C-alpha cells in the first residue's frame, strides 16, 4: 500500500514559492520520486487559481514537449486555497479540503512555510492548533533566516519547538542539499586516505569561501538590515564548517550527524573583533554596467551605511582535534567570480629533503560551480626535471559523471523530507551554537558602526583579508598553475 | 670551463647498444643535455666504422630533416675502435686514441658495458688495468643480469667491487630510471597526505604487477635459463617495492636512498614454496598468429621444460612500519596487456558506516603505460543516491601534461651518470639482498623441476595466483567501473 | 547564604540504609562537606525513634571520643517519621513534618530510596504528588537492581523518567564512586602518554575484572534469581568499559560525559552465546569452613538451579577506535581473591628486534584492593644481561599518598548529588543500551537452563574461562614475576 | 674449547689504569665472566712490577677475605713488562712476552690505551706494525678526549682507522656502558606504550642534564683547555640524544644501531651562538671548604680565564620524526646535585577539558644517581577532589631490584669487547658528526673569549639558561611536589 501524501505550500504566490519549490515539486513528480498519491496544495493570501499558478510558474519549469501529459497529470493534482496567515477560518477551510482530498484524512501533511520570518509565529500555531493530521506523520518547514541574533532566534525557535517535536522541524540549509557537501561525509568516514590525516597534526588551516560575482544588484534593503555575515557565514560557512570538523558518527542516522555537528559547535569560542576584515563594495568606474555602482549607489540603500559586503572571520574549535587549527570562513559579494569550496591547507612536511621547494598540500572540494574535489599534492615535474611542483589529484564531476545529471538541492532536501531523512537539516540546538557564536561580534559592530574597508566591484575583496589569513598561519604562494587538460 | 667527457660503448656493434644506446645519446645531445665537450667512441669485435654504426642506428634514431646539422654534428664526433675483450693490446689501442683526442688526458671517461655477462670480468679487469683516465673520474656502466643466484652474482660483484669504488660502479635497472618510479620519492615524501597512512596501520596488502601481453616470441632459449623469477621480479618488482617500502631519506643524496632501500631489503625473509603460484603459457587455438603458440611451441626451447612465465610471489617486511602486510609481486609473460603498476589496498575503514557497501581504498601509480597515479575512493553516488561508490582521484600524465614529452628512462639514467647521481641504481648491498631473498627458491625450483600450471596465451595467468592473493589478504571484487572522460 | 538541606532516608530501618547510609552521611557531616543547615529525615515502616537508629547504626559509624559533641550536634539534627510506602496519609505527614523543620519551605529535599525494587514505583509517584519542594531542587536517589531485563527496566525507567527530569534522577552505581574508577577520566583525557595509544591499532584485547573470595555465603535466594550477570556485569565492568572505551568529552560536564559514554554503549553488538563461559561453584573437601559448601550446598537455593556464579564474556565496540577488540569481562564469586581491575593488553611491537622474548604491554588500572595504576612494560634486564624482562611503572596509592585518606564511594557520590554533579550516574539511555546488550544472552539461558562448568571453591573459575580469552587474542604467559619493594 | 685471551693494558701504572681498568679486569674475573684462558698483561714505562701494580691496585679491588684464593689466582695470571711508546724494541718484547705465554700465538688480543692523547698515534702505529695476532682477533680500545675540534679529531681518526677496521676499534664513551642508558633501546623498542608518541607531534622538547656538586677541585689547568663543552656535552649528552632520537634499527646487531645514530648526528645543523648560555662559577662566601672557591680561585687556571664550567645549548634535529623539537642539553659542574637525567616534556593534550590545570607530562630516565624510570603524570587528585595532580609512574631500580647488583659501566663496556659486541661503542662516523656540530660554536667561543655569566658554587648556574629553557618551548612550574614513600 502507498500512503497518501499532501504538499502544503503555505505562501504560495510567494517569490520563492514559484520559482524554486513548484518546479521542484515538479521535477520529484516527473522522476517518479514522490509517492504515487502525491498531492499539493497551494496557500497563499492572493485570490488565485491552479491555473494562475500553473501560467505563472511554466516559466521555471523547463518543460519538454515530450512531457506534456505528466505536465497535466501533476496539474490535475494540484490545489489552491487562499486565506489569512492569522484568521483560523481560513486554517480550517484548509483542513476541510483537505479531508475532502482523496484518502486526506490519514493522509501524511508537508507543510512548507515559504513566508517572510514575520508570520511564522503565527503560521505555526496555527498550523499546531488546525491542521494536524491525526494518523499520518506531518513535518513542518522552515526556511532562512532563522532570527536576527541569538535571543531573536532563540525566541522564534523556543515557540517553534512548543508546538512540534524535533523530528518534525525541518530547518532549511539548501547548501546541506548539495552534492559536494553531502559528499563530505562519504569522503571523511568512507576512506582510509582521509581518516588519519583529518586532525590538527596534519592541517595547518581550514578555508571556506563562498563567493558571488554580482552584489545586492538593487534590492540592498533586504541586505543592509543583515548583511553577509548573517547571510551567508552563520549558516552556509557554518554548516560547512561543521561537516568538515565533525567526529565520526556512530551511524549514518540524523540524530548522530546532528549530534556531532553540535558538538563540534560546542567547541567553538565567541568570534574576536582583531580575527574580522570587513569590506563594503564601490563601484568601479572602468565597470560593465551593473559594476559601475557600488553598494552605496542604491537608491534604496540608506546614505551613510556600513554594512559589509564582505568578511574574513577566523575560528577555532578548541578539541583535541582542532587545537589550535585556525578556520577561515571568507564570504564576500559582489567578487570576481561564483564559488563555494572547502580547502584544507595542510601543515608543511616535517623533515623536509627537498630544499624548501615543497608546498603545503591542499585538499580542495568545490561545491558549486564544477563539482569536484581535488587535492593538491606535489609531484616530480615531468621531464628531466628533479624538481618537485604542485600537482593534483581531481575528481571532477560533469567529466566523470557527465550522463549523472545532479539534482537541485531543493529537490534533494524535499525528497528527504519525504522519506523522513532528517540528516541535512539544521537542529535547534546547532542554531543556538551558531548564533551564540556570532552573537556578540555582531552587537558590537551593530552598536560601534566600524566602517568597512572599501573594494572595488568586480576584485577580490580588501587586502586585509589575505593579510589576516597570512598571519593567522594560511600560506598563499600564487605559483599554482593549472590548466584544463583536453582530448583524453 | 666545460669539461671534456668521453662516452666508451663497449660492444657498439651488439644488439642492446645499437636499438637504445646509440639513440639514447644522439638524444641526449640534440637536446643539448651533454657536456659541450662531450666525445663518444665505439668499441666492439666487429671491424666496423663510423659510417657503419651511423647506417646501422639511423632508423632508430628517429631524427627529422630539421636536425640534419645537429645529426652531422652528433657523427662529427662519433668513434669507433674494433678490439677483442680479453687482448690488452687493444685495450692500449683504445687508451691512444682516447688520449689522441681533443683534451682527452683530462677528460672524463664513462664505460657502457653493452656485453653479455660472461665478458664483464675480462672487460673491467682490462678496463681499470689499461683505459682509466688519471685526471678526470671514470665511471663503469654495467647491466642487467647481475648474475644468476646468490653465490655466482656475489663472486661477480665482488670481483667489480675489487676493481672500481660504489661510486664508479654504475648498476643499470632501467625501470629505476622510469618517470612514475622516480615520482614515487616525492609522492612518498614531499606530501602529507600520503605520509601517515604509509605503514601496516592502514595499508592491507601490496601488489607489484609486471605485464607483457607477448610471449618469449620466437627466441626462448635465453629466456628459459632465467625465467620470470630472475628476469623480472628479482630486480624490476624488487626494487619498485623498495622504494614504495622504504623509509624517509635524511636527504636527496644518492648515499641515503641507498641505505634506507638496502634497509628496506635487509628486512625480507627468504622466499617460501607455498607463497609462489607458477605458471607456463601454453598457445590459444583461437588465437590470432603468435597467439596460437605456447611457450613449449618455441623450436629453440628445449622440449619438457618447467620454466615459469608467470609467477606470483608473497614477501613480508618483518619491520615496525610493514610487520604483516603482504607485498604481492605478480609478474607474467604472454599475459592480456602490458602494465607495470603499484597498486595499495588499504585497510577497510573501522567503524563502518555504510552498511559494509564501502571498498578498500586502493592508491595506483601506473609506471606504464599511460603514466597515471590514482587513489580509489569512495564518493557518494552522484545523483539522488546516498550509497558510496568506487571513484578515483587522478593524475593522468600526458593528458595533464600533453605538451611535456616524458623522456625515456636510458635517456635519464645516462644523464645521471653523466652528472655523477647515483640515486637510482642498484648497490651492491641492494643485488645481494635481492639475489638472497629468492636464491633457495630458484635452488629448490630447478631441483624439484615442478610443473607450473598452464594459462592459456592472452589470459591473465593462472588463477591460482588470484587464490593467493585472496589467502593473503587482498581482496578482489570486480565492481569498479571505471570510463575514460572526453570533452573537458 | 547557605541554603538549607533535607536527606530523606526512605527505608531508614533497612538494612542498607543502617550499613551504609547513615555511616555515610555522618562521615559526610563530619568532614564539613555537608551544607551548615543540612537536616537528616528517616523514613521507613518500622515505628523507631531517632534513639533507636542511632542505637542501630552507631557500630558502623567508626566514631571516636574526640568527635562525641560533633555526634550530638549530628543526632540533633536526625529525625525519623514512619510510614507507609503506599499510603498518601504517611506522605503528607513527612511533608508537614518537613515543612515544621527551620526554613524547610524553601530547603533543598533530597531523597534515598534505600528499598527493594518492588515498591520503587509506589514511591516515586507519592513523592513527586506530595512530596516536592516548590523552591529548592528535589533530586531522588534510585538504587540497583534497575530491572531485570531489557522490558522490566524499560518500563520502571520510563515510569521514573515520566515523574521526573533526567537532572534529578540519580542511579547508583557505586563503582562510579569508587577512587579509581574516576581516576580513569584524568588518566585518560589529561596525558598525552594515554592518548595516542587508546584505540585499536594499539591496544589487542581490554580485560575487565570482578573477584569475589566468598560465594553467596547462606543468603543464596536472592543471587539465583539474578545471577552474577545482572549482579555485576551488566553494571560495574560495563560501567568500567564504558569508562575505558568512551571518547573525550567536550567539557567535563555530566552531559557530555554520559553522551560519550551512551554512544560507546550504542556501538557494542548483543552478546553471542558463543562468547559466554558460565560457572557455577562446587564445594571445596579441603574446604576451611565456609569453603567446605558449595552453591547447591545452600538450603535457600532451590534444587537443581543452573545459576552461574562466574561469567567470561567478550564484547566488541564496532566503532573507529575500538573494531575488533575484544572487551573481555570475566566475573566471578567464590574465587581466589577479591580484585576489581582494568587491564589493557597492547599489541605485540611491530618489527621485532629481541628474537621474540618480548612480551605485550599490559596497562593495569586495579581499582580495589589496594588502589594502584600500573603499566606492564619490558625493560632491559637489571645486571650483566641484554634481554628485555617484564617490569612495572607503578603508582600505588596508600604508598604514594599514605596520609590521604581514600573516602567511601557512597561518600562521594552523595556528595555529588549536593554539589548537583551527575557525571557518576546511569542515565536512563545508558540503561537501556545495557540491557539490550545482556537481555538475549539472559533469555536464551534461562529458557534453555544450560548446565555451568562447575568450579571449586576457592579456585579461578572454569578453565574454559581461560581457554575464550586465548582465543578470542588475550596471551598469557604466567612468566610475570612481582615483588613488592621495601625499605625505600 | 676456550679461545685463549691477552688483556694488554697500555699505560698500566697511570691513574685511569689502577683507579677503574685492574678492578674493572678483577671483577670480571671474579664473577666468572671472562674467558678461562684469560691473561692480563700491562705496560707502561715506569719499572714497576705484578707485586707494585698489586700493592697498588689493591686499595680499589674492594676485595674480602672470602675472595682470596680467587685474587692470587688473579694475580698468577697477571704480568708487566716496561717498555716505550716509541721505540719499536719495547714491543718486540711484549710480542716475544704475550708469545711466551700459554697458547699466546693464537691467543685473542685485547688493547686498552690508558694513555694521554699525545701517545695514541704512536701506541696504535707500533701495535698495529709489531703486537698483531695473527690467528685470533684484535682488538683496540682508545678513550676520551677524541681530539679537540673537528679537525684535530679528524685527523686522529682517520690516522687510527688506516690501522684498523671499524670492527677492532672500540672508542669508549663510559656513560654508553651505563644501566639506564642501555635500557633507553629497551624502553624505546621493547613497548607499545612509548613507540606512538616518541616524535614530534607528541613531544614538546627534550632535556638532557649532566650535573656535578663539584666543580674542578683543584686540578683545573687541564678542564681550562677543553671546558664543559668538549668535556660533557660532545659526547656524554650527545649520545644520549643519539640514543633518545634515534629510528629503529632493524636488528639489535651493532652496525644497524650505529647507523640509526650516524643518521641522527647528521639531521643536526650546526650550533647557534644565541642558543648557548656559557657559565663559570665563582665560590661562595658562605660556602664550605671547597665551596669558599672558585673557578678563578684555582691557582694552577691561568688568570683571567673565560672558559665556562656551565652550558645550556639548543640542539633541533630537523628530520620529520624531530622537526622543531628543541633538544636542551644542560650541563654544568659546582652546581647543586649529582645527576645525568634524560627528560621528555611532552606537549600540552588538546583540548583541554580540565581548565587549564593539567600540566605537560614528563617521561625522565634518571640515569644516575639512584636509577629510576617515571613518568610525570596528571592523576586525579586523591580524596574529596576532582582537580588533577602532577603524579608518577616509577620504576626505581634498588627498590624493585634490590639484589640485582647493578654493575659498573667500564665492567660491562670490557665484558661487550671480549664478547665483541660494538653497540655501545664510538664509531667514527659518529665522531665526525659529533665534532661537526659544536666546531663552529667552540671557534667562535675561543676567538672571541666571551665573559661567561657567574654563578655562586653549589647553585643551578646562570639563570640566562632558564630564560633561555624558557624562550624555546621548555616549560617549568615548580609546582611539582614529590615524596618519597615508606612501609610498602
Ligand atoms: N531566493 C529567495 O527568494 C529565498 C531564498 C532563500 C530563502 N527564502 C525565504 O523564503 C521565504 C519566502 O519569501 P520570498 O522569497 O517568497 O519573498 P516574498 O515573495 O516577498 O514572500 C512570499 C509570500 O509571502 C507573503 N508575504 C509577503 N509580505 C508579507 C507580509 N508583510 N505579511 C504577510 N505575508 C507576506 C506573500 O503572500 P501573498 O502573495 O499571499 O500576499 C508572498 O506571496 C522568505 O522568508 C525568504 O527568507 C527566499
Ligand atoms: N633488449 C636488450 O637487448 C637488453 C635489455 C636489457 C639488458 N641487456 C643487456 O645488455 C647487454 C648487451 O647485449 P645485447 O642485448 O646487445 O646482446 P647481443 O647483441 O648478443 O650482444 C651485443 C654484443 O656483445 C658481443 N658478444 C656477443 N656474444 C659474445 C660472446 N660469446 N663473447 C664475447 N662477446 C660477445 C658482440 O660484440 P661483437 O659484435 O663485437 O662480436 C655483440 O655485438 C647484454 O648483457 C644484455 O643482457 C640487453
Amino acid at each position: 500500500q502507498s500512503d497518501t501524501h499532501i504538499f502544503i505550500i503555505m505562501g504560495a504566490s510567494g517569490d520563492l514559492a514559484k520559482k524554486k519549490i513548484y518546479p521542484t515539486i515538479w521535477w520529484l513528480f516527473r522522476d517518479g520520486l514522490l509517492p504515487e498519491n502525491t498531492f499539493i496544495v497551494g496557500y497563499a493570501r492572493s485570490r488565485l487559481t491552479v491555473a494562475d499558478i500553473r501560467k505563472q510558474s511554466e516559466p521555471f519549469f523547463k518543460a519538454t514537449p515530450e512531457e506534456k501529459l505528466k505536465l497535466e497529470d501533476f496539474f490535475a493534482r494540484n490545489s489552491y486555497v487562499a486565506g489569512q496567515y492569522d484568521d483560523a477560518a481560513s486554517y480550517q477551510r484548509l483542513n476541510s479540503h483537505m479531508n475532502a482530498l482523496h484518502l486526506g484524512s490519514q493522509a501524511n501533511r508537508l507543510f512548507y512555510l515559504a513566508l517572510p520570518p514575520t508570520v511564522y509565529e503565527a503560521v505555526t500555531k496555527n498550523i499546531h492548533e488546525s491542521c494536524m493530521s491525526q494518523i499520518g506523520w506531518n513535518r513542518i518547514i522552515v526556511e532562512k533566516p532563522f532570527g536576527r541574533d541569538l535571543q531573536s532566534s532563540d525566541r522564534l525557535s523556543n515557540h517553534i519547538s512548543s508546538l512540534f517535536r524535533e523530528d518534525q522541524i525541518y530547518r532549511i540549509n539548501h547548501y546541506l542539499g548539495k552534492e559536494m557537501v553531502q559528499n563530505l561525509m562519504v569522503l571523511r568516514f568512507a576512506n582510509r586516505i582521509f581518516g588519519p590525516i583529518w586532525n590538527r597534526d596534519n592541517i595547518a588551516c581550514v578555508i571556506l569561501t563562498f563567493k558571488e560575482p554580482f552584489g545586492t544588484e538593487g534590492r540592498g534593503g533586504y541586505f543592509d538590515e543583515f548583511g553577509i555575515i548573517r547571510d551567508v557565514m552563520q549558516n552556509h560557512l557554518l554548516q560547512m564548517l561543521c561537516l568538515v570538523a565533525m567526529e565520526k558518527p556512530a551511524s549514518t542516522n540524523s540524530d548522530d550527524v546532528r549530534d556531532e555537528k553540535v558538538k563540534v559547535l560546542k567547541c567553538i569560542s565567541e568570534v574576536q573583533a582583531n580575527n574580522v576584515v570587513l569590506g563594503q563594495y564601490v563601484g568601479n568606474p572602468d565597470g560593465e554596467g551593473e559594476a559601475t555602482k557600488g553598494y552605496l549607489d542604491d537608491p534604496t540603500v540608506p546614505r551613510g551605511s556600513t554594512t559589509a559586503t564582505f568578511a574574513a572571520v577566523v575560528l577555532y574549535v578548541e578539541n583535541e582535534r582542532w587545537d589550535g587549527v585556525p578556520f577561515i570562513l571568507r564570504c564576500g559579494k559582489a567578487l570576481n567570480e561564483r564559488k563555494a569550496e572547502v580547502r584544507l591547507q595542510f601543515h608543511d612536511v616535517a623533515g623536509d629533503i627537498f630544499h624548501q621547494q615543497c608546498k603545503r598540500n591542499e585538499l580542495v572540494i568545490r561545491v558549486q560551480p564544477n563539482e569536484a574535489v581535488y587535492t593538491k599534492m606535489m609531484t616530480k615535474k615531468p621531464g628531466m626535471f628533479f624538481n618537485p611542483e604542485e600537482s593534483e589529484l581531481d575528481l571532477t564531476y560533469g567529466n566523470r559523471y557527465k550522463n549523472v545529471k545532479l539534482p537541485d538541492a531543493y529537490e534533494r532536501l524535499i525528497l528527504d523530507v519525504f522519506c523522513g531523512s532528517q540528516m541535512h537539516f539544521v537542529r535547534s540546538d546547532e542554531l543556538r551554537e551558531a548564533w551564540r557564536i556570532f552573537t556578540p561580534l555582531l552587537h558590537q559592530i551593530e552598536l560601534e558602526k566600524p566602517k568597512p574597508i572599501p573594494y572595488i566591484y568586480g576584485s577580490r575583496g580588501p587586502t586585509e583579508a589575505d593579510e589576516l589569513m597570512k598571519r593567522v598561519g594560511f600560506q598563499y604562494e600564487g605559483t599554482y598553475k593549472w590548466v584544463n587538460p583536453h582530448k583524453l
